[PDB]
């Protein structure tokens, strides 16, 4: 069901795949930050260990922040995907 | 029953083939996130564990969010062939 | 589900791989800064001991507050690959 | 009763000692469970006992706990080969 | 008594194998699970024991609550095959 | 029941193997912790015998202390695998 | 009466000689217990003896509740066999 290379099929077949995957990921990544969240403590506001430890923390939000945006992008790519093979389909089918 | 590569029983059965694998996609993700709904907790509003998780679920959200819009265009996609088809059985039928 | 090289699950699964990645660098030296400021005491302030000591914990201090930039800039990365995927996908999928 | 590796009785039958095994797995670990509980005791909240055992039962508890999400999962995955077979029959029985 | 490889006597004695399959696999099932039910107990609500065998048994709940979907599905799939075999019967039998 | 080396049966025998392991291992380790306790005694707080033994007790303590996380990432293991056979299992089925 | 190796007079005596050995093993074990009972006296609740023999009385206990639990697996193994043979005789008579 298709011209070339778009096929609906493989098109929902796909679009499967990046949901599940993506379930898994943000699963285990949950899972995992619960871990860390237990395993460090806080030593005291002012300690060494409190210098030596604050800004790998503090790189830990940054990061888990900077992946919305990722995502957001990810979820925008299919819709070009899907736009350029209706496109496809129009420019040689008549 | 067709002309050139448009056949109408072909093209039933292409519909039941996409109807069925977005029915089984859909069974599929909804049973899955009743589990990642389950797996992950609520910590608190602003301890550690919440900064460490709240973007991915946001991420979750957002991409879940941009689903529909795929499944639309991909639902417009099949009127688009079911045209051309038209057409093209039109312009050399006479 | 791309064109050349660009494939949303291979991308998925590698924001997988650098998230999981990170929280190991984390937890570990989260964990093991804290038995560095358990080994290490506090001598005296003028002593022989901390004229020998304290410039190493100077320079301790100095590179875990060069991490977060580093981090910063390695999440910003990914939004250049994705934004190069789009774009390459536009290019000639059209 | 079947096109090329998909057969109705064989996944009965492979159902049947799926269910049969994790009953015995169920039957087994709770058996072993009451076991384990009789022959731990509680020493003291705070003697060196109770330092020495506090966290192995911690352990215990967590992976309990994990299990349940990794039945669910087990569980889950059943759905999809029944699904793929489905649509490996619809695709070349037409 | 069929084209190529539907035979109805053929489709008669799967259906009949199927059935009874099934019925086999109820019935051990059932059975067993009478045994697990006696042989677990209830320790308290709040002890050691509890604790270490509750996510068993809720496990144990949720994969015998995903059996009835897997047994509808199952029943779905002869239908395919049956109307399958109708449509190949008409193809090529005019 | 799989494709390639993914058997459901197999998983929940590993499982049944895993879960068995770990509780010898914890009966076995607090059985052993008891007689540890009982076998050491508390001498006096600043006589030779208390610098000669406390800090084995101390690092007794802190080992004991770390087998926690290691459980939990030996649960979160399982998922890992769990969710990698269903991708596989997705990927080629269709 | 068979097919290949079920036949059914041989499983009539089959049952009858697992009958007749299970009441001989329960005729046996009960007589032996009323001579357990009474050699074994009740000193005191307190005294030596009683710390020297409570324990053995109490693995008697256990391991005699043990039993219930086998005779009914041991009841439902040969369902399971009856209804293979059936199948069996089923799949390869037509």
């Amino acid at each position: 069901f298709g011209t070339n290379g778009f096929d609906i099929p493989t098109i929902a077949i796909a679009l499967l795949i990046v949901g599940v995957i993506i379930g898994l990921s943000g699963l285990i990544l949950s899972i995992f930050a619960t871990a860390t969240a237990s395993a460090i403590s806080n030593p005291s506001p002012g300690t060494l260990a409190y210098n030596l430890t604050h800004p790998l923390i503090n790189g830990m939000v940054s990061f888990f922040s900077f992946f919305p945006t990722l995502y957001v992008l990810l979820g925008v790519t299919g819709i070009v995907l899907i736009a350029a093979g209706i496109i496809s389909i129009i420019m040689e089918k008549f």
